[PDB]
This record gives structure tokens, sequence and C-alpha cells, in this order.
């Protein structure tokens, strides 16, 4: 065949009850430097657009040739010209070579990749923007070993970059291995990294830009794929567990923390479900929790949980009415590191929004949407003191009740 | 269906009669600064380049879905690689949800969307290069609402940006309320601009950026769209009064300056007409006046005229004759605003141009077109002395006649 | 008909034998500062990436309509977000007229152009990332002017620009007249170079950029496109044989360095060939030679060549061996010129690369390509003092051999 292009993008408007800026992102949490990702339903101000431009084809030997490139930008600018701070960067470009008349035994319907890309396996919790696992960088690989046909592998090579890819003395190539094995609903993933001499990157002035850093790393990922609500109700569910040390211990973006310490250590559990209430109500919970010790400073301490709860009830073949409530509890002991101070507490969130669309409304993933919304956001006043430069604690956005308003659409094609 | 690719692009080279460098522009002249626009032919030595990827859908039951992004980048620069001065931005990304079977009564047959988008009915004199009405920014609204079937509706919301979006204390929100009521060839635009202390953002240092600049706004439209040569002949036309103040003052960028005062007051007239002389020439007759008081400075006032007249002479099926003259007038007095300094004066411009296609010759807007042009460009010397770093008066272009030369293409699909 | 997807996409990963970063391109030798180009096989680490978007379009006359945009990026960042590091930019919008109905006699079938692109008639030694001519700019032009029936010719004007483009004081315009002329296998090429007052140009403190600078400059390209590997075997070959003076001396970007000295002298080989061994068997010699004299300083002197040879051996259907070897001889006296010490010496590259595609293997030019390898280098240590801010020589990349692994796919289409 040709050409396909497909995509993502979400674009709106927030504003506070007095009709001017506030603060909004699943990120703005002291927990979130950390990803403790909360909802996103009407908590996202910004025009994010990812573009993704594929050249496929089938030869008639049943051998598939596949190249994608993938360009993205994102900006918090409502205006119509943002060449001042446009952030349009290649994400991917990588070609897939699948279903090869040569490939025989385990590699028959297997295909082998090359360049810079997402991994094809990585997976989300769509309604906190999170990814369950994020592997990505420039590499190549194979999908798809078929073993006793009933196992089904995945073995890659990705690379990334810590510190200025300009500044030769600050600059170090991280390498990732990974094996993603699949057994049904099981999946189990173990990779290994090296950043070597990472711990020896100087900075401009000549000192060393961290010193106690880590050249290593390992990551793992338990994860459990239903096609039930965790068993107990039609619909789908995924739950995992990730681990990971040294390098390994930023467990959502695999390699790409170049702060950890040699003993930084993590636990992560994700989890999720989709299930139908009745003939127009549906609902998604989902879970994200973390504890994560000498990270970057020793005796540090990150531990914080995720409750997000999303409702939609279809009034019309149109019309819907969407809800969302999160609830996040964080106890942080940064140990000074960047200025922040130990804190703890909870953040609340509840959304109430109007929702448009032609697709199935039961469905969490039918796309063209359009969103009206209001959210109501609340804390406890502490977690105000855990920097300076925060969200929470800001001009306009300290006291108890915020509320916020606007509209947003959001796409995937 | 699809995806369909969309488009405009200008590009070509202008030289003075030495082989090097010289100004050009719609906008060059001191008028320029307030919208003075002026002829474009053999007028643009920039390379712009807009790029819409669109993702259209329609559903058996007539209800539509659409998806669209724009990618723009302008250059003056020649050369093959212009990654360090590269403008490439996203100016749009939003979704239309068109003829929903659930919609009925007034709105029908109506569209709703939502995203970053130039509204759909924003309408130019594209021989001068200046759009009557542009409103952009990002937000959402509803797109043909019809009354009593002969009254027809959009109604929105747009959100703008003020400031440095990096910097907190020197960023605000400007908020757009429109109605836009259509009644056969009449159309009345109406909106409500408000940012909540503009007057009140602090540059870097500490000091306010303006202090007397507007926090509200209120801009107006009125306009006629022809059939006809002005109800006299064959053709089209359209002519607008428009009308602002306070942040509503810039009448065609709405919402987009942050420096107006409280107090700025705009009147601007438009029009336009096209109609076929014979079946071998054709010619398009503009004009744009606008006055423009308590602007930026206490006691300012801006006040130019210009008159555009283009005109085509088909030789072959593929080969035209292209003229343009351009006349404009001003008198501006700043009250030392920017350093610029009270002028008054007139600019003309004569412009010569063979021009290649394929299209219809009578027709000003088929696009696909080469030209090859010559410029011959004169103004009241008084005006060198509006500002320093100008262009009329900066090294080479200061003199009584300026000529020029060069090719360029330009096309949209 | 309507839109096309086009492009070209090289992606990979390059370490040493500690698994870290290490010096790559096919520019890296002292000699590639004035085009000494290597072998790139296994010797390109960036992620360059070329975007063809086009709108054709063909009328029942014959007479044809062709617009397209090349947007380009290439980073060495092997990561999934490189927004701070992006080259993204237009590189080429233009139109194309074709068989216009009223071109005849001599321009029968020719194609009228304008806007910014690199010249359809441009062409290259694939294996070592050089063109052998690449006149790219802003201008206009007509391609294939037929007389007698066995004779056509190419007639342009293509300008660019030297210096800061924002800096109008060290900013000029290089402008370069060429008409190509083709006669069966022989090919005549002849510009005309000239940028008024390139030797004024004071840099941002007020001092000349150079002062001895060249404001013009000739070329000239002498080629032979054979049918036959040299006419001694099947396949094909090109040699062409190039001279350049004053602005014209950078013999390959046409006009694209502003340094050069008004008696700069330059002479250049390039010549390649394809043949089938047998058939499973492919060979593709290359050799890239240039003298250079007065080039930057006056009594100044660069001499390289260059002598690439690839080899693919067919295994499969989908798997080849792929060798690759270049040496370089260089001897360059820069005097002074840039902190640069005269230097003489020898560079040498061995690269084994296990290739699958699902093409013709014996076919250099078949695209969908992912390959995995290891190369080895090494040099005369002289080189090394060359530069200080070199690749040979800096830290960890100066000893004798040195080894390198990776993986990348490379297409177009
Ligand atoms: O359809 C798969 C494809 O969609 C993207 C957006 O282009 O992800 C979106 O859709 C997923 C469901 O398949 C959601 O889980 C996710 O949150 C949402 O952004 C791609 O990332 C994915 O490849
Ligand atoms: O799939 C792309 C990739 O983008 C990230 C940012 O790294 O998230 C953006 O794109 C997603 C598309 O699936 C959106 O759902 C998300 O909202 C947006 O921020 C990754 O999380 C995702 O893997
Ligand atoms: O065809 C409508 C579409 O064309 C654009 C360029 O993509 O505008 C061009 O064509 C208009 C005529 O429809 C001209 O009035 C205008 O000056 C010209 O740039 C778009 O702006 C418009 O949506
Ligand atoms: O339509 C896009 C929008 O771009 C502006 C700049 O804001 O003008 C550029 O794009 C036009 C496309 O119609 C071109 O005709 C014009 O020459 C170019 O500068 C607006 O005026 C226009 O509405
Ligand atoms: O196929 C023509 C087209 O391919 C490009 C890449 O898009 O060049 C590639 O293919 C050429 C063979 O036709 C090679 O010689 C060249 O090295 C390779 O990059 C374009 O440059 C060319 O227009
Ligand atoms: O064809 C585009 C043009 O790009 C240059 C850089 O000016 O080289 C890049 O693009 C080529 C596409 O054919 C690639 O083969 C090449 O590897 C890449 O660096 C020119 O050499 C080429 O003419
Ligand atoms: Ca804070
Ligand atoms: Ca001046
Ligand atoms: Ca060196």
């Amino acid at each position: 065949s040709g050409f396909e292009f497909h995509g993502y993008a979400r674009s709106g408007v927030i504003m506070n009850d007095s009709g001017a800026s506030t603060k909004s992102g699943a990120y703005i949490t002291p927990a979130g430097e950390t990803g403790g990702a909360i909802g996103r339903l009407g908590n996202q101000a910004d025009t994010y657009v990812e573009m993704n431009l594929e050249h496929k084809q089938t030869l008639d030997n049943g051998a598939t040739t596949r190249f994608k490139v993938m360009v993205a930008d994102g900006q918090t600018s409502y205006n119509d010209w943002t060449a001042s701070t446009s952030d349009l960067n290649v994400r991917q470009a990588f070609v897939e070579l699948g279903n090869l008349p040569t490939f025989a035994g385990p590699f028959k319907g297997s295909t082998l990749w090359a360049g810079k890309r997402f991994d094809r396996d990585n997976f989300d919790i769509h309604w906190i923007d999170s990814d369950v696992v994020f592997l990505a960088g420039t590499g190549g690989g194979i999908y798809d070993v078929k073993w006793n046909d009933g196992l089904r592998s995945n073995f890659s090579l990705y690379g990334r970059n810590f510190g200025d890819i300009d500044d030769s003395s600050n600059s170090v190539q991280n390498y990732i291995l990974t094996m993603n094995h699949f057994a049904g609903p099981l999946q189990m993933m173990v990779s290994g990294l090296r950043a070597k001499d990472n711990d020896e990157r100087k900075d401009s002035n000549g000192n060393l830009a961290k010193g106690d850093a880590a050249n290593t790393g390992v990551h793992a990922l338990l994860g459990l794929h239903n096609d039930s609500f965790y068993g107990l109700r039609d619909g789908s569910s995924k739950t995992a567990l990730l681990y990971g040390h040294g390098l390994g211990a930023e467990v959502k973006g695999i390699g790409s923390d170049g702060a950890l310490r040699p003993g930084a250590d993590t636990w992560r559990i994700a989890s999720y479900g989709t299930t139908p209430l009745s003939e127009n109500w549906s609902v998604a919970p989902a879970m994200l929790a973390q504890r994560s010790k000498d990270r970057y400073a020793d005796g540090d301490s990150y531990q914080w949980a995720t409750f997000n709860l999303r409702l939609i009830q279809a009034i019309n073949q149109n019309f819907a009415l969407a809800y969302e409530g999160s609830y996040q509890y964080m106890d942080l002991k940064p140990e000074g590191y960047n200025d922040r101070q130990a804190v703890n507490g909870s953040f609340y969130k509840l959304t109430f929004a109007p929702t448009f669309k032609v697709g199935s409304i039961g469905d969490f993933f039918s796309r063209p949407e359009i969103r009206f919304y209001t959210s109501w956001m609340d804390w406890s006043k502490k977690l105000n003191n855990y920097a300076s430069d925060d969200a929470l604690g800001s001009d306009g956005f300290n006291s108890g009740g915020e509320w916020s308003f606007g509209v947003q659409m959001e796409t995937w094609f």
C-alpha cells in the first residue's frame, strides 16, 4: 500500500473563576516530579500535537515494509504563532521489516526494526496521562519470536543520552538491553542499563555535575493483561508491578534519569480497568503508587499513591456526561535535593465535563471528542512548601479551593 | 473519507538594480506598524509555507468529523538549510464535529469545534496581504446556528496570551467572546475582550511593562458580501467597517495587541472588488484606511489610507501580464512612543509582472503561478524619519527611486 | 492526481568497544572540512530525516502542476524528545509548471519552476555521502530546453545568503547564473557567481568579517554519465571534472562559501561505478580527489583523495553481507587559518555489515534496509594536530585502532 497519516492532539483552554490563568497538568503536585500523575480531564491547558507520517508496503510474498516519522510539539501559549517558543521535534524515525519469507521457525511471523522509536509494546493508563512503561530511544530489535507456540518474546538494544549533547565533557550514552516475554495474559520484562562514566560528567565550569550518580541499572516489569474487568465483570484490566535499581530506579521512562544514585531503589504499581455498568454508564478506575528510596540524595524517600476514577454517562448518541475524581497522598523526604523541603499531605480533584462525540460513548477510547468542563481542586497546605517555584503555593494557587473552567478537544487516529 | 493535504506557499527572490538586497514587504512603510499594508506583488522576498494535514471522516448518518493541524514557517534567508533561524511552529490544531443527527432546530446543520484555530469566517484582501478580520487563538464554539431560515450565527470563546509565556509575572491571558451574525449579504460581528491585570505585568527587572495598558476591550465589524462588483457589473466585492476600543483597538488581529491604552479608539474601512473588464482583462481595486487615536501614548494618532490596484491580462491560456499600483498616504503622531517621530507623506509602488499558470487567468484566485517582475518605489523623504531602524531611510533605501527585480512562485490548494 | 509523500531517513547507533560514544561521520577527518568525505557505512550515528510533501496535478491537456516542501532535521541525540536541540527547518518550497500546451519549439516538453529548491539535476556518490554538484537556494529557471533534438539545456538563477541574515551589516546575497547542457552521456555545466560587497561585511563589533573575501566567482562541471561500468562491464558509472575560482572555489555546494579569497582556485574529480560481479556479488568503487590553492589564506593549500569501495553479497532474498573500505590521503597547509596546523597522512576504514532488506540486493539503491556493523579505523598520528577541537585526537579517539559497533536503518521512497 502507501501513505498513512496518524496522530494525537489535545488542545484547549482552562481559566480560573476570574477569567485568568491558573495551574493545571497531570504532574502539578509535588509528587508529580517523581511521576505522581493525577487526573487529566479538564486539567490540561496545552496544545500538544503528534504527527505520524507513514510509508507502508506489502510485497506479494507476504513480506512487509514500514517507515514512520513522528513530529511533536507542545505549547502552553494560546496564540496562533508560536515560533519563539516552538518545541517542534522529531520524536521517531524507524523502519520495520515484517513477515520475511526467509525467517522461519521461531522467527516466522516476527518483525525486525531499527531507528528511533517508542517501543511498540509500551502501554499507558490514559486518564492519568502516564505510561505504565515507556521504552524509547534509538536502536534495534525484533518483535514476536514465538517459542513453543505459547510464549512470545521481544529482544532489543535502545540507546539514550544523558547531559548536554553539545558539551562533550557533560554528555554520556546510556544503553539498554531488554528481553520482553509474553505468555498469554502474563508479561515479564527485564532490562539491563549502562551509561559509562555517568558519575564523571563535568559541567561547563569544570566541576562534577553529580559525582555520586549511577553508571548502571536494572529494571523489571511483571504484568497481567486481562480480557475482563479484573475477572469479575465484562471489560478489561491491566496490572503491572515495576521494579528498578540504580539507573533503572526511574521505572517509567527507562534510562531517562541521569541523576539517580547507584543505590536508588524503586517499586511501583500500575493498575486500571474498564467496565460497562449499564448500557449507558461506563467506569474506569486506576491506581498508581510508588516507593522510591535513596533516589537523588542519600537517605531520601518519595512515596505517593494516586487514585483516579473516570465515569461516562451516555445521554444521546452524541452527548455524554463525564466525571473524574482524583485522590493522591504523598510523603516526600528530598533531604535538601533541589531546595525541596520534606512534605506530606493529600491532593483532590473533581471534574464535571459535558462531552460531545460521534463514536461509541461506552468506549473510553473512541476519540473525536469535544468537552466543556469545571474542576474543583484542594490540598493539604503543607504541600505548598515542597518547592518555592512549584505550582502549589505560587501566586494565586495557594488557597483552599481552586475552581477552573474551559473547553478542549482531543483525538487520535 | 481520510487524509487531505492543503496549504499555501510563496517563495522567491528580490534584488535591486545592483544585484544586491533591498527592503520589501507589504508592511515596510511607517504605516505598516499599525496595519498600513501596501501591494505585495514583487514585494515579498521571504519563503513562507503553511502545511495543513487533515483527517476527515463521514459517518453513514451524515455526521462529520474533522481534525486539522497547520505547521508554518517564514524565512527571509534564500539558503537550503535554515535550522538556526527556523520559525517552524504549530499554528493550529482543532477538531470539528459537524451535522450531528442529535442536533435539531436551529442547530440542525451546525458544526461544533474546539482547539487552536483561525476562525473559519475570517476573510482577507489578498493583493495587500491583509486580513479584513483575523480572529485566531484557542477556544471553542459553534458555526451556523440557523434562526428563522434567513439569519445564521456563530458564537465562540477564543483565548490568547500577552507577554512572555515563560515569565509568570509578565504573562496574561486575554479572552474573547464573539457573536457573528449573517443575514444574506450583511454581516454583523461583535466581540468583547478581557485580559485581567494586563496593566500590572512586570518585566524581568521588576518594573511595570506598561502601566497604562488596557485590561478590557470591545470590537465590532459591519460587512457587506456582494455577488457583483459593487452592484454595477459582474464580479464580487466586500466592504467592511471595523471599530475597536481599548484592547479591541487593534481591529484586524483581535486580542493580539497588549500595549493598547484603555482609551485607544480605532476605525477602519476595508473594501475590494473583482470584475472582468473583457474576456482577457480583469481588475481588482482595494482600499484600506485607518484612524487610530490614543493608541499607545496619550494624544497620539495614526492615520493612513492604502489604495491598491491589481490588473491581469490574459495573452495565452498560460501567459498573463499582471500590473499593480499602490498608493498610500500617512500622517502619524506617535508622541515619543518607541522613539518614533511624527511623520506625514505618501508612498508609491508600480509593478509589472509577466505571469505563468495553467488555470483561469481571469480568476484572481486560481493559484499555481510563477511570476517574473520589476518594481519601482518612491516616497516623501519625510517618512525616513519615523524610525531609525526602519526600512525607509536605512542604508541603500533612502533615495527617491528604488528599482527591484526577481522571480517567485505562489500557490495554495 | 493529488498527494505524494516521499523522503529519506537514516537512524542508528554507534558505540566503541567500551559501550560508550566515539567519533563518526563521513566528514570527520581533517580533510572533511574542505569536502574530503570517507565511507559512511556504520559511520553515521545521527538521526537525519527529510520529509517531502507534494501536491501534483495533471490537466487533460497534458499540462502538469507540482508543489513540493522539504522539511528536514538532523540530531546526534538518541533521545525521544529533542526540542532543545531541534534543527527542523524548511529546506525547499517550490512550484513546477510542466509540459505547457503553449510552450512550443525547443520549449515543448520543458518545465518552468520557481521558489526554494535543490536543483533537479544535482547528483551524488551515495556511499560517501557527498554530492558531485549541489546547486540549491532560491530562484527560478527552466528545465529541458531541447535544441536540434539531441542537446538539452537548463538555465537558472539561484539566490543564497552569506553571513548573519539578521545582522544587516554582516549579511550579503550571492547570486548564481547557470546554464547546464546535456548532449547524450556528456554534461557541461557553467555558473557565474556574485555577492556584492562580500569583502565589506562588518561583524557585530564593527570590524571586517574577512576583508580579503571574494565578491564574484566562476564554476564549471564536465560530466560523463555512462550506461555501463566505465564501458567494460554491465552496470553504470559517472565521472565529473569540477573547477572553481573565487567564490566558485567551493565546487560542491555552489555559492555556499563566503570566506573564499578572490584567487581561491579549486579542481576536483568525482567518479564511481556500479557493477554486478556475479548473481550474488555487486561492487561499487568511488573516488573523490581535490586540489585547492589560496582558498582562505594566501599561500594555503588543501589536497586530498578518498577511495571508497562498497561490496554486497546476497545470501538470501532478504540477507546480505556488506563490506566497505575507505582510504584517504591528505596534505593540508592552512597557513594559520582557524588555528589549523599543516598536516599530512592517511586515514583507513574497514566495515563489515550484515544487512536485511526485502528488495533487490544486487541493487545499491533499493532501500528499506536494516544493518548491523563493526568498523575499524586508524590513521597517521600527525593528523591529530590539524586542530585541537577536531575529532582525530580528541579524548578517546587519538590512539591507533578504534573499533565501533551498532545497528541502523536507512530508507528513501
Ligand atoms: O490507537 C493506538 C495509539 O493511540 C495513541 C495516540 O495516537 O494513544 C492513545 O490511544 C491509546 C489507546 O489505544 C490510549 O491508551 C492512549 O492514552 C492514547 O493517547 C498512541 O500512543 C497509540 O499507539
Ligand atoms: O505516544 C506518545 C507518547 O507521548 C507521551 C509523552 O512522552 O505523551 C503524550 O502523547 C500521548 C499519546 O498517546 C498522549 O496520550 C499524552 O497525553 C501526551 O502527553 C507519552 O506518554 C506517550 O507514550
Ligand atoms: O482556499 C481557501 C484557503 O486559501 C488560503 C491559503 O491556503 O488563502 C488563500 O486563498 C484565498 C482565496 O480563497 C485568498 O483570499 C487568500 O489571500 C489566499 O492566501 C486560506 O487562507 C484559505 O482558507
Ligand atoms: O491563513 C493563514 C493566515 O496567515 C497570515 C498570517 O497570520 O498570512 C499568511 O498566510 C496567508 C494564507 O492565506 C497568506 O496569504 C499570507 O500571504 C501569509 O502572510 C494571515 O493573514 C492568514 O489569515
Ligand atoms: O530516488 C531519488 C531521490 O532519492 C534521494 C533521497 O530521497 O537520494 C537517495 O537516492 C539516490 C538514488 O536515486 C542516491 O544517490 C542518494 O544518495 C540517496 O540519498 C534524493 O536525493 C533523490 O532525489
Ligand atoms: O537530497 C537532499 C540533500 O541533503 C544533503 C545535505 O545537503 O544530504 C542529506 O540528504 C541526502 C538525501 O539524498 C542523504 O543521502 C544524505 O545522507 C544526507 O546527509 C545533500 O547531500 C543532498 O543533496
Ligand atoms: Ca510551592
Ligand atoms: Ca527610517
Ligand atoms: Ca585534533
